[PDB]
């Protein structure tokens, strides 16, 4: 389906705006290794976009780890707290966000991350995160499940003033679960996947790019870059 114009943008955070997926990978690989299991791309593809407890349970079931989801979340979060503040902005993120703000294009953030995790990750990028119209987190009372449930994107769109039709919203995602949540919400979606993700998991989005740097806003009826 050819790209159609949009008026409101919704961004994922982890792996899309910030380089935090490699932080999760290292902590989960370290935990999995002690059980002689490999935290591989196949497993990672299943859990990006899930809430922390959801992700933990999947890791445990798929890799048959001898722990509870609460135990895996506690241990992993304890380790991640030391590195999350070092999160860096992904290529193209700043350019795109500043462009939208300048042309008055509303945009918002919809992340399955909880409050503390979000605070840590964005603690050193406050000027970037202040430009978003609003933020929905995974611990929001309105979000019952992580992506691919559309809850989080629907909640996000309904909080713009005035609220757009879902079909005029464009999601940006790095994860398959997030592309599926956007489609389930009735929204178009730009995917910027890691190249290690499978072909099957990277061929569902409206547009698939190697980098945010390659996004051409005019394809979606937005102002071109000056
Ligand atoms: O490798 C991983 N990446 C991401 C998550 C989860 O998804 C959210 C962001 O992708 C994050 O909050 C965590 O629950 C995970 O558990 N493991
Ligand atoms: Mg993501």
């Amino acid at each position: 389906a050819p790209p159609q114009p949009v008026t409101h943008l919704i961004f994922d955070m982890d792996g899309l705006l910030l380089d935090t997926e490699r932080l999760y990978s290292v902590v989960f690989q370290e935990i999995c290794n002690r059980y002689d299991k490999k935290y591989s791309w196949d497993v990672k593809s299943l859990v990006m976009g899930k809430k922390a407890l959801e992700a933990a349970q999947i890791i445990i079931d798929v890799l048959q780890l001898p722990m509870s989801k609460e135990e895996l979340v506690e241990e992993s979060q304890t380790k991640l707290k030391e590195v999350f503040p070092t999160a860096a902005l992904m290529p193209g993120a700043e350019k795109l966000i500043i462009h939208l703000r300048k042309h008055g294009i509303p945009f918002a953030l919809a992340t399955s991350s909880g409050s503390a995790s979000f605070d840590m990750k964005t603690s050193r990028h406050k000027e970037f995160f202040s430009l978003f119209s609003h933020i929905v987190l995974g611990d929001d009372p309105e979000v019952q499940h992580g992506k691919p449930d559309p809850d989080i994107f629907l909640a996000c769109a309904k909080r713009f003033s005035p609220p757009p039709a879902m079909e005029k919203c464009l999601v940006f995602e790095d994860a398959p679960n997030g592309v599926e949540a956007a489609l389930a919400a009735g929204m178009q979606v730009v995917m910027v996947p890691d190249g290690n993700l499978s072909r099957d998991l990277t061929t569902k989005a409206t547009l698939v790019l190697n980098s945010l740097q390659d996004f051409q806003p005019e394809l979606f009826g937005l102002p071109s870059y000056e």
